[PDB]
């Protein structure tokens, strides 16, 4: 008696070579055990032929027939070993055993057998907490986790599947130059930081504490996502941009083939209209590269044309309105920093002995609050702020010592008008002062103006605010809070939860591509002299600023309701559907976010009880306890002393932790990521850097504000060359790959055999579709036009769950995937 099987696999890039003695599988019993309690193993069984009968295959997949000698006396197969005797690795999709069908979802690269210390093992798609593991599989389950953890030593190789932690000691390049040395981020009280995936390349020659450079920054093999279409390999684009395209742009500027600076706002608009003319060999260098070639239209000879950013598709001037500047604090790229202001003037916690008197210079009587007194505005909860004063002030002196960087620590006061829109009413541009200061520049307050030199000064004040906001968005809202904060949970999950584990199945879709993009980011984006440092204001101080901010990162404050309450933009109200009442009722990010949050909460609350009947079932789950202990004490270990970490001894705590992880990875990351080119593709709307402070009266620079305000603005913000690079990187990051897996989707319909879990997941997907219809109605509601569309007429679609491929300004992926 033989069991009929079907193996589906994808060749690395003909089929008969998989036959003969190329690939053997051995079934492993879940129910019948050897003398040591381990499931019995069948004979080596080779692929016998190509199956061309199976109608649904697609995706460059091939199917192979196989028949296993297996008596009922051997029990029910629950796992299998596979050995690849071919030289080249293949991608194993699945095994299916017929006549209830048994399904194995594998989705794993299988390298040549000689490269593996122990044989590759795959489990059938049943789901078990550890106390429910069929005994003959208990040791196999634990051994496979031991294999995944490795031993904390060694240089990781491409085919390794070893998950472990290290500090961010791989960003500096001190062996190339002392100027490229960077502080180790993580593992000290000076610089706390999330851990990242261990690579083990070993030390630089000049510094035992910094990891040597490498051509490839390892990730565990199945974290390195293949793509059927090379245009979908968006993560490789930053590498190409830093390594190939950036030097090509630089040469064009070095040879004076294009003007060095923008001279008018039209020179910026030209980038997406007629394009920019570049040297032939510069176009030729750029035009044939995968991913990069999708970023620009070209004549193939001299022109690159960027796509028209969403923010200018209806009005190219509306970004400069005060209405849009404020609206983007609730519905823009970075909609999560604004806070309620409940006293006046705003206060600082910084030491005046270091920075000088920190009293705000904004006077209440100077403000136009539409007829409200300050006491009325405070009491009616109509006063808000965008407060970068205490965040930036500690870094202003060192940033301003750089050539071509000058910033202020900014604070913007906002008033919620009776019509429900925000209006900006003052900007404070603060500088530190200490006795021995060389600079005579002073802090100042700038108020709104529509005419004259005062309008130029106000427009520049908004630019200094948005340089602070862009830096905070890129480093903190985006990099720290999503990419970096998530990676420790990815590592802990593979180290401690078996593929069989229900919480592994719940969480892992929300990790797709995260370790991969992070490793590529450590190599080319956040490295010394990398893309971020060379395009953003803080230069070599950028990543360490994120460490300072991480000192105040609180896991439980990443929950959306807790975030809203903490920032004073909502109050707890148990008479409301979400348990919070928004203080800005039409706050598009928050109002749409609450819907997505509630949908995820329902899903987690339905899934958890399928596997855990009482609080103890959580207390007695050994993998779960080890997982969470390690995630906290190792992964986020610099904050292990903090009192706010959930303990994980109850059903409530398990739901909370899973809910927060899924929210960060899916909707939070989407809302801060997919608006980058749509809003920031016009550099004047989202400047990444500022290069000079406000000019003094009686100077040429002051006269230029009067006579050529667009040039004054362009000389203040990001220069043309870093603009071309920053626009290219945010274009890649704002694109959805065509093989994305969105919230409410999974990569395989058979991820579990548990029908109740599958039903709950279908309900979750239906609810997300229901939510999308509701968000469409919100965008179509003329009463919500001021905040959901603004004068840019850009419907807020960033939290629509679904999307087609491309630069769509919508769609919530499961994971931090770009
Ligand atoms: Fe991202």
């Amino acid at each position: 008696h033989k069991i009929k099987g079907t193996v589906v696999l994808m060749p690395k890039n003909n089929l008969n070579a998989f036959l003969g003695r190329s690939v053997s599988l051995q079934l492993i019993s879940a129910t019948k055990a050897d003398a040591h309690g381990k499931g019995k193993v069948g004979k080596d069984t080779f692929l016998e032929g190509i199956n061309t009968s199976l109608p649904t295959l697609g995706a460059g997949e091939s199917a192979f027939n196989i028949h296993f000698e297996w008596d009922g006396s051997m029990g029910i197969p629950g796992a299998f070993y596979i050995k690849n005797y071919m030289q080249v690795e293949f991608f194993l999709k699945s095994l299916t055993l017929e006549a209830g069908t048994i399904r194995f979802v594998c989705n794993s690269w299988v390298y040549n057998t000689k490269l593996y210390k122990s044989v590759r093992i795959f489990f059938a798609n049943h789901t078990y907490v550890p106390s429910e593991t069929p005994a003959p599989l208990v040791e196999y389950r634990e051994e496979e986790l031991k294999s995944l953890r490795g031993n904390g030593t060694g240089e990781r190789k491409e085919y390794d599947r070893i998950y472990d932690y290290d500090v961010y000691n791989d960003l500096g390049n001190p062996d190339k130059s002392e100027k490229l040395a960077r502080p180790v981020l993580g593992g000290s009280s000076t610089f706390p930081y999330p851990r990242r995936g261990r690579t083990g390349r070993g030390p630089t020659v000049t510094d035992p504490n910094t990891e040597k450079q490498g051509e490839v920054f390892y990730v565990p093999r199945d974290e390195n996502l293949g793509h059927l279409k090379s245009k979908d390999a968006l993560e490789i684009g930053t590498k190409s941009l830093s390594q190939i395209v950036q030097p090509a742009f630089e040469s064009a500027f070095d040879l004076k083939s294009t003007p060095i600076e923008f001279h008018s706002f039209q020179d910026v608009h030209d980038l997406y209209e007629g394009g920019i003319k570049l040297p032939r060999d510069v176009i030729s260098t750029i035009i044939p590269l995968p991913v990069i070639k999708e970023l620009y239209r070209t004549d193939g000879q001299h022109i690159l044309k960027f796509p028209q950013p969403h923010v200018v598709q209806v009005s190219q001037s509306a970004w400069m309105t005060d209405e849009e500047f404020a609206r983007e604090m609730i519905a823009g790229v970075n909609p999560c920093v604004i806070r309620g202001l409940e006293e006046f003037p705003p206060k600082s916690n910084l030491d005046p002995a270091i920075y000088g008197d920190q009293s705000s210079k904004i006077t209440a009587d100077s403000l136009d609050l539409d007829g409200y007194t300050m006491d009325e505005a405070l009491g009616s909860r109509r006063l808000f702020m965008l407060d970068y004063h205490d965040i930036f002030m500690p870094y202003v002196r060192q940033i301003n010592q750089l050539n071509s960087a000058k910033t202020y620590a900014t604070r913007t006061i906002l008033f919620l008008r009776e019509d429900g829109t925000l209006k900006p009413v003052a900007i404070e541009l603060s500088l530190p002062h200490s006795a021995g200061d060389l600079s005579a520049a002073v802090s100042q307050v700038v108020l709104p103006a529509k005419e004259g030199v005062e309008s130029t000064i106000w427009l520049l004040a908004k630019a200094y605010v948005i340089v602070n906001d862009s830096c905070y968005h890129q480093l903190m809202s985006h990099w720290l809070n999503t990419h970096a904060a998530m990676e420790p949970f990815v590592i802990a999950t593979h180290r401690h939860l078996s593929v069989l584990h229900p919480i592994y199945k719940l969480l892992t879709p929300h990790y797709r591509n995260n370790m991969n993009i992070n490793a590529l980011a450590r190599q080319s984006l956040i490295n010394a002299n990398g893309i971020l440092e060379t395009t953003f204001l803080p230069s070599k101080y950028s990543v360490e600023m994120s460490s300072a901010v991480y000192k105040n990162w609180v896991f439980t404050d990443q929950a959306l309701p807790a975030d809203l309450i903490k920032r004073g933009v909502a109050i707890k109200d148990p008479s409301t559907p979400h348990g919070v009442r928004l203080l800005i009722e039409d706050y598009p990010y928050a109002a749409d976010g609450l819907e997505i949050w509630a949908a995820i909460k329902t899903w987690v609350q339905e899934y958890v009880p399928l596997y855990y009947a009482r609080d103890d079932d959580v207390k007695n789950d050994s993998e779960l306890q080890h997982w969470w202990k390690e995630a906290v004490e190792k992964g986020h270990g610099d904050l292990k002393d903090k009192p706010w970490w959930p303990k994980l001894q109850t059903l409530e705590d398990l739901v909370e932790v899973c809910l927060i992880i899924i929210w960060i990875a899916s909707a939070l990351h989407a809302a801060v990521n997919f608006g980058q080119y749509p809003y920031g593709g016009l550099i004047m709307n989202r400047p990444t850097a500022s290069r000079r402070l406000l000019p003094e009266k009686g100077t040429p620079e002051y006269e230029e504000m009067i006579n050529n305000h667009e040039k004054a603005y362009l000389r203040t913000i990001t220069s043309k060359l870093p603009t071309l690079i920053s626009l290219s990187v945010i274009e890649i990051l704002s694109t959805h790959a065509s093989d994305e897996v969105y919230l409410g989707q999974r990569d395989n319909p058979h991820w579990t055999s548990d029908s109740k879990a599958l039903q709950a997941f279908q309900k979750f997907g239906n609810k997300l579709k229901e939510i999308e219809e509701k968000l469409v109605r919100r965008n179509n509601d003329p009463s919500l036009q001021g905040n959901r569309l603004g004068p840019v007429q850009l419907p807020y679609t960033l939290l629509y769950p679904s999307s087609e491929e491309g630069l769509t300004f919508r769609g919530i992926p499961n994971s931090i995937s770009i």
